[PDB]
DNA sequence: TATCCTAACCAAAAGATGATTTGATTGAAGGGCTTAAAATAGGTGTGACAGTAACCGCTCGCTTCGGCAG
């Protein structure tokens, strides 16, 4: 059963279609929050604290936002940037909101001997202590990629909802225990 | 006496004994990484493609140019 520690989400990734053409130079000229460094990259990157997130905008009318701790928080930040662009003088719309990725982490509070895991799980676990200190495991159900360390803490990514993170956590937990 | 020993002590070499100063070490932090994922947005150089390109031991047959012929 559960060890009493829940996987806390660390990140959320989401995108929405603004539905109109925008001028990045105009945004950099008007908005009190903007980049335009075309010498490096022709784009504008936002960020707000409530929710704590970073978003990025193009002239093509797409938005990519990331940084929240919950999917609904990410959507709130997305709608905040949509409001900002609407009051920037652009006819922005909050259309086709899609959630792309999230990151979570947890712990088991006992040491992990990676050698046994690689010896019994090499077919899906990649161990290489020379470059990346931890161990890499790719999980199929659901499409999750997992990082495991000796300290017992685990990083989970590749899901679309917190339920997937929890379910993968409890799938791996017996393996971590033994 | 002329000179010395070497107990107990004075002047100097050396031989040693602990406290202090300087050469040397490092503990922790500035720092600046890692793959792992997911994503739109992009610029061009370049590196395949493909083509011509260039450079790099014994015994017979066949032939000629004079010495008499015509």
């Amino acid at each position: 059963g559960p060890s009493g520690i829940v996987p806390q989400l660390q990140n959320i990734v989401s995108t929405v279609n603004l539905g109109c053409k925008l001028d990045l130079k105009t945004i950099a000229l008007r908005a009190r929050n903007a980049e335009y460094n075309p010498k490096r990259f022709a784009a504008v990157i936002m960020r707000i604290r409530e929710p704590r997130t970073t978003a990025l905008i193009f002239s093509s009318g797409k938005m990519v936002c990331t940084g929240a701790k919950s999917e609904e928080q990410s959507r709130l930040a997305a709608r905040k940037y949509a409001r900002v662009v609407q009051k920037l003088g652009f006819p922005a719309k909050f259309l086709d909101f899609k959630i792309q990725n999230m990151v979570g982490s947890c712990d088991v509070k006992f040491p992990i001997r990676l050698e046994g895991l690689v010896l019994t799980h090499q077919q899906f676990s990649s161990y290489e202590p020379e470059l990346f200190p931890g161990l890499i495991y790719r999980m199929i159900k659901p499409r999750i990629v997992l990082l495991i360390f000796v300290s017992g803490k685990v990083v989970l990514t590749g899901a679309k909802v917190r339920a997937e993170i929890y379910e993968a956590f409890e799938n791996i937990y017996p393996i971590l225990k033994g």
